[PDB]
Order: C-alpha cells, then structure tokens, then sequence
DNA sequence: ATTATGACAAATGTCATAG
DNA sequence: TCTATGACATTTGTCATAA
C-alpha cells in the first residue's frame, strides 16, 4: 500500500528469501525488484499490501512520534508524544486541551472522510453548529478515523497553532 | 493505496468516465472494476495510487482564513481573505499596500530564516539600512518564506495596524 | 539457510471503438 | 457525455530451476 514502506523493505538488509516467506511474495519478485528488473509501481495490490503490512508491524515497536507546535508567542510551545498518531492526539488533548486545536476538528475530519456535506452541519469558526445533525451521523454506521487522519487534524488546524513539525524516529 | 479508500471511490455515485478523467485511469479499467470483471488486488500500485490520491483529495478538509486587523485607535479597520497565509498577505498588499505593514517585514522574516543577526543587519523602523546585505541575500535563495511566515509577518507588525486576529473555518 | 533467472498462463495499462 | 468490450504489447504471480 504505502510505496514508501515497501521501498524501506528493499532498503532493509533482511534476506529476499526471508521477505519471501514472511509476506508470501516470491523470492523471484523481491530479487528482481531490488535488482531493478521489476518496478514496485507495476506490482499488484495484493503482494504490495503483504509487504507493507509486514514492515508496518515490524516498525510498530520502534516508532516514536513527537509533535511540535508553535503559537504566535515564542513562549507557547505544544509538544505531544506517542507511538501512534492517535496516541499523540490523545496525549495532546489530555496534556493541553481540546480547545488548543481548531474547534471540532475531529468531527469535521470524520464527516468529510465519510462523504458528508459540511454545509448541512453549519460549519463555522465556533465549530459544528448543527449538533442535532452530528448526533444523527454518530448513530449512523461510519468509517472510523485512520492514524494518518489524526496527523492531518494537527496540520489542518491553524487558528491557535500555525506551525506543525512532527518527529518520526525509526530505530 | 488502501483498498477500502479506493473502494469508496468505486462505490460512489461519481461517473466512471469522470473518475477516469480526474485520476488518469482508463474508463475501461474503472468500469470493469465496478462490474467485477477485474479485481482491485490485481491492479498495479501506480494506477491504484492515482485512484487513492483523488479520493484522498475529495475527503481532504478545506481551510479558509479571514484576517482581521485594526489600528491602536480602532477607528481604522483592515480585513483580508485567503485559503493560505500567503494568499491572505497577497490580498492585503493588493487591497491596502506594502507600506501599511511593518517596513520590509518580508525581508526581516527572510533574515530570521537565514539566522543572520538582526542587530548586525542594521535593523531599524525605517527599513533596510544596509542595501549591500540585500544583494548578499539575493545571491543565496536561502529558504523562501513558508506559509506560516506570512501569519508571523502580520503578528510581528506593531506600527500602523497593531491588532492582528486570524479566524479559520473549514467549510 | 542463501541468490539470480527463467517458463508459462494469466492479467495489466494504454489505447481505441461502438453504441 | 457516458458505458461497455476489446486489441496489443507487456508485466504480472506462481512455481520452479540452477548456482
């Protein structure tokens, strides 16, 4: 899926036969890809999904994300920590508060991801104004936010914190 | 290319031809995928990436910035609009003029990006005392100002407009 | 426990055309 | 506009070789 993560697998010194048995993709494909005989883009979704998921599980333990945010005053700095983007968001909201980020940013991200018209919910600086419509959406079957969406919540928000830097450490 | 995200594009009510035009995937492939004659798993990463990027763009959250500024007296009012801080600044200069904002604030921000000492740079309210240093800066591209620098330009200014306020809506 | 190369049936992407 | 169906050169996935 993420061509970056599968590219990091080719960068890895793990054996092509080890990759072949761990993911299920043949050693032939892995050897030809690293050699340059094959291109990752030309590969199928199923095999690429296998390679990406395996590396993602491997990186799950040695991954730490430190968020940095700067307000207008030099003194105010917002920093959060976690191994997952969602963890960083929860650490931030308990550490600092929901009102630091843009009003109702989580709900707005969820609505747009699910294909809902923002106009119906009366979006404004004051947040979601049509609370009753949001309540109808909460009961309705929806698609829960993925980790990447949580990073977007910080970058999208500029009302209080307009500078966003994330540190990703792979060991 | 998350298969769930691509499926939400194929399960939308959007035309297979329109999806084909915006993404670049052939209408043939998109239609066969929707029919069931082809499978997403068998598709190449490049095309699946194209589909993924368009659905990601559709689900992306929009940002609109309304800037409000006032003089110390509060008799004089200034208002600007843009989806980026750079767009807000460009609108402000087009509507009001470069002189109203702090003199050579754009250059001050550039020097701050370089890290060159402001005191050594002959900093003054009048503007750039040292023309020589300007050509020195012209020699190096250095770092072109990022969007956040444009908000900082407004907040740094004290002369003329002294009250700076940014409101963000994600409609 | 490794690493390159096939062969082969089956798909793909890029173009069309037809309705 | 839009859908469906295909042509063609070409890369795939699987399953092997050989070293």
């Amino acid at each position: 899926s993420m061509r970056k993560t599968i590219e990091r697998l080719l960068n890895s010194e793990l054996s092509s036969n080890s990759i072949a048995v761990r993911t299920g993709v043949s050693q032939a494909v892995i050897s030809k890809l690293r050699n340059g005989k094959k291109e990752l883009g030309n590969l199928t979704l199923n095999s690429a999904e296998k390679l990406f998921e395996y590396q993602k599980e491997m990186e799950k333990v040695d991954t730490w994300i430190v968020y940095r945010g700067r307000t207008a005053d030099m003194n105010k700095s917002y920093i959060a920590e976690g191994s997952t983007y969602e963890e960083v968001y929860n650490n931030f909201v308990d550490k600092y508060g929901y009102d630091v980020l843009d009003e109702d940013i989580y709900e707005i991200q969820l609505l747009k991801k699910n294909g809902e018209n923002l106009d119906d919910y009366d979006v404004d600086s004051d947040g979601i104004n049509n609370y009753d419509k949001l309540d109808e959406f909460r009961e309705s079957d929806y698609v829960d936010l993925e980790d990447y969406d949580y990073r977007e919540l910080f970058e999208n928000s500029s009302s209080q914190v307009y500078y966003h830097e994330f540190e990703i450490t792979h060991e």
